């Protein structure tokens, strides 16, 4: 019955007040159950203030949010009464998203010793929200992080200060001898919300360095 908002982290919304007149004057109120305040917050005809921000209801009943951040994902009730008599409801679920930077592989390894495992990089993403996901490619096929000699290491953290996340992933490779010997790999970060192309980092290409042995004892 609530209908789904999307919204990015900074623009501005418009969520409409369904039956309310549509100039003053008006009988309507807005009410909002958002963000890490508890308490419903309520809002009529101003309505009043802001600037520099936040919510206000406008001359023709809609709710208005300059600039919308993660403090707005919640519910957001209107009721009107109609021109005349009886009553009309509104009822949004607000999310929110940034979308961060390109990522970007940090520490890239320009050689990997055959046979045993190697850092081949960290994929870094910088300015999340929500935080969404890292996934790696050898040359442009995906790579399973449980696969035989293959593993990732992952740290997601958010900012306290702003609520965005980073996130890391550290790719771990033990090349089989034999072995193409300039593999190329690079990440994406896969969006949490919304429904977006991936961000792909500039392709790394180590070459794979097989150290020929011949230097065990027959026991
Ligand atoms: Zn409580
Ligand atoms: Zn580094
Ligand atoms: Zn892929
Ligand atoms: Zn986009």
């Amino acid at each position: 019955m609530a209908q789904n908002i999307t919204a990015r982290i900074g623009e501005p919304l418009v969520l409409k007040c369904k039956g309310a007149p549509k100039k003053p004057p008006q009988r309507l109120e807005w009410k909002l159950n958002t963000g890490r305040t508890e308490a419903w917050k309520v809002l009529s005809p101003q309505g009043g203030g802001p600037w520099d921000s936040v919510a206000r209801v406008l001359p023709n009943g809609s709710l208005f949010l300059p600039a919308v951040g993660i403090q707005d994902e919640g519910i957001f009730r209107c009721q009107a009464m109609n021109r005349n008599g009886k009553e009309t409801k509104s009822n949004y679920r607000v999310r929110v998203y940034q979308i961060p930077g390109k990522p970007e592989i940090v520490d890239s390894a320009s050689e990997l010793t055959a046979g045993v495992p190697n850092k081949v990089g960290t994929c870094v993403s910088e300015g999340s929200y929500p935080a969404g996901t890292l996934s790696w490619h050898l040359d442009g096929k995906p790579l399973v992080p449980n696969e035989k000699g293959v593993s990732v290491k992952e740290q997601t953290r958010r900012h306290p200060e702003t609520g965005l996340f980073t996130l890391q992933s550290e790719l771990m490779v033990t090349p089989a001898r034999g072995g193409d010997p300039r593999p190329t790999f690079s990440c994406s970060f896969s969006p949490g919300l919304p429904r977006h192309r991936a961000l792909r980092t500039a392709p790394i290409q180590p070459r794979v360095w097989e150290p020929v042995p011949l230097e065990e004892v027959q026991l």
